[PDB]
């Protein structure tokens, strides 16, 4: 889990919009069951495309500000970013591989 970005409403917008990079940020909370069943499927996604996508997390009970600019209605919801724009999203828990195909449709 070394590697995932913390996200904070304040810091968005330098480590997310700013950036040119691809960033795909995980919108999550403690209470949610499906956030934590991927949680370790980031972590592993991060490893896995280091050099190339960087991973972040904002958890939105510590920053409820971010997600209702990206019309987040649910969490886990994860964002994929280029160039400080959405690319991609998606709604609820998936596999790795489910992931790893998500990842390859906006390659
Ligand atoms: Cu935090």
């Amino acid at each position: 889990s070394d590697k995932i970005i913390h996200l904070t409403d304040d810091s968005f917008d330098t480590d997310v919009l700013k950036a040119d990079g691809a960033i795909l940020v995980d919108f999550w909370a403690e209470w949610c069951g499906p956030c934590k069943m991927i949680a370790p499927i980031l972590d592993e996604i991060a490893d896995e495309y280091q050099g190339k996508l960087t991973v972040a997390k904002l958890n939105i009970d510590q920053n409820p500000g971010t997600a209702p600019k990206y019309g987040i209605r649910g969490i886990p919801t994860l964002l994929l970013f280029k160039n400080g724009e959405v690319a991609a999203t998606k709604v609820g828990a998936l596999s790795k591989g489910q992931l790893k195909e998500f990842l390859d449709a906006n390659a």
